[PDB]
């Protein structure tokens, strides 16, 4: 008994993803954003395909060093680091960090003085990113601190509706790159960040994005042996690789006929993505559709005792039975990584497949 | 170095809270809601003051049995339980569960047939609670299933502005109580739920609520040796016992003068309460106020790489320095229990004091 929830993860989906990356963005070396999903098999698979890693804390630095990815394949791309975490990266070989302001540079001068610093420009956030107005002052201050500033990076953010933002960002990157060189800094890295779609049927497809990037790149950043273009794709690699199966643990009928299904993972667990990632989810019954079937408005609710722990407000389902299974596809990204064990509940075991 | 964040927890605040409970609600035996905060010291202190426990899963049932609380001090107050979790509670001596619908009673008939079932009525939620219109049918179905229905419960929810709700709820509980008796059921438990304030300066104070409850109680549920009144207070006991100190790990100045403070816990961590609990928090500087001090609009931001990980949008603060400490009071409730280690960050160690 105990029909516990579980993920099937398809590591082959990760390989196919990489294959397309390489074909649509051959100038660009991906540093996987480990905060997306840091499952050990997903890390090892990506390590094996020869991906870089984008890590955001000492813990993520340890985990990828744990699988014997050398330091050079890691960018520590967190603009605001605790000073001891910098210390750690300095002790692990990790030397490329980012920053977006001068205060951090002062930290860096005092803690990791030969680090290769990448300057991140706003694009995404009030939280992160230098405005391009402030870069000259920033870069003059960098000079007084004797910082080795070696490139520019931005981060369009995880749901653009127009690809132009990349193109805008890249142009902006050329301007600050140029101030970089003007003031004597050895600028040779362009990091175009994260945000690509990880489900191959999003509205704005990966391929358009790759095309606008490539046109921008050719116009502002002509190939050069001194220049490396890099990115920090997160959901790209993993969104659609993981599928969740959840058991309907409880059932309510309202007499019009509507159903309430209670399942055994929810917004404190894998569906935290509804709260923190703006995710919308589609419940699929794993029983195969039966010809003519009656379908009724349904809510599905997670196991916790909280009224806000709700996964779906009104979705057409066949009449379901306690002990049956709902599938949610595309549950690779920002899903295991945000879970909590609020209320006693424990998160889904992961099972792994290789689509050969 | 590594100015890690940490909680000071004052177990004596728990004892004081218990003393007040007993003085203002002497007819009522509290079953602490362990999902609120299941820290081992908070459980052991409550268990020693002689509290009951409200548990919602097999894990919370284990934890409180782990500290040698016998089964009878446990109510398993989750209306919609996974059938193997029922099985567990049956194997651990836990026999009082609740329910709000007939579907569950079918499960209970099949899994834990001699269980003392408490019927929970809506009050709180679309998610939980039987409408009072449906209780007669519900209770007739219970009888067919041979359920031992032994009482009524409700749950006003965690932030009422008028205490009348309890009074309303209690009246309603008398109605379903009375159908219970009419149909041959041994009704002797009234569980008035959770929702009381846990900071002794909320707008609607504990004491008004205790007064409305007691009036309602004396009017609809006169003292009787056969009747036990019970409750499920969660934040009551712990909200104000815990104080969070967080290190400012990063600083931004905007030239009017405003500041951005980045600290090393945030909404994937102890401030998940902003997202899931409707919490508002007040950042206090731990340096003592200096006479005349200049104060400026400030945001404080959590360590994570997400733009939505923001703690405070505009709060007046003295100018702060990297390496200083912000204190957040009242951070007992729905704070450690929701945390995740999104992005590599690890949650605050807790330190314990006894206000003697
Ligand atoms: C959040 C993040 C990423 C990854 O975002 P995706 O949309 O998953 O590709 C990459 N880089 C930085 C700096 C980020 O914050
Ligand atoms: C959430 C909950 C509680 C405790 O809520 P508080 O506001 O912390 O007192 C008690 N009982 C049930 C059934 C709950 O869902």
């Amino acid at each position: 008994d105990e029909g516990d929830p579980f993920f099937v993860a398809d590591l082959g989906d990760i390989v196919r993803k990489h294959e397309t990356w390489k074909k649509c963005l051959p100038r660009v070396t991906p540093f996987y954003a480990v905060k997306c999903n840091d499952d050990w098999r997903v890390l090892g698979t990506l390590a094996a395909l020869g991906t870089g890693f984008d890590c955001a804390s000492n813990t993520e630095i340890q985990r990828v060093r744990g699988i014997g990815v050398p330091p050079e394949k890691i960018i520590y791309a967190n603009p605001c680091k605790q000073i001891s975490h910098i210390r750690y990266a300095r002790d692990s070989g990790v030397d490329v960090m980012t920053f977006d302001c001068v205060d951090e540079l002062e930290k860096v001068a005092k803690t990791h003085p030969k680090a290769k610093m990448v300057l991140r420009i706003s694009t995404l956030s009030v939280k992160f990113g230098a405005k391009v107005e402030d870069c000259r002052f920033i870069l003059e201050q960098a000079k007084k601190l004797n910082i080795d500033v070696t490139g520019v990076s931005f981060h369009v953010g995880s749901g653009s509706t127009d690809a132009s933002t990349f193109a805008q960002a890249i142009s902006d990157s050329r301007f600050v790159f140029d101030m970089g060189t003007e003031l004597g800094f050895n600028m040779h890295i362009l990091d175009i960040g994260g945000g690509f779609p990880g489900t191959r049927d999003a509205p704005l497809k990966f391929e358009e994005i790759a095309g606008v990037i490539n046109n921008a790149l050719e116009k502002h950043f002509p190939p050069d042996l001194k220049l490396t273009i890099v990115a920090e794709p997160g959901r790209y690699y993993v969104a659609s690789a993981f599928t969740l199966a959840v058991n309907v643990i409880a059932k309510k009928v309202t007499p019009a006929q509507s159903f309430m299904y209670y399942v055994n993972d929810g917004v404190y667990g894998s569906f935290n993505c509804i709260l923190y990632d703006h995710a919308v989810v589609r419940p699929l019954p794993q029983r195969e559709p039966i010809p003519n079937e009656k379908l009724y408005p349904s809510s599905v609710w997670g196991p916790t005792c909280d009224g806000l722990d709700q996964i779906v407000e009104r979705y057409y389902l066949p009449e379901m039975q306690v002990g049956e299974w709902l599938l949610f596809e595309d549950m690779g990204a920002y899903t295991v990584v945000g879970t909590s064990s609020f209320n006693g509940f424990q998160s889904p075991t992961i099972y792994y497949v290789v689509s050969g």
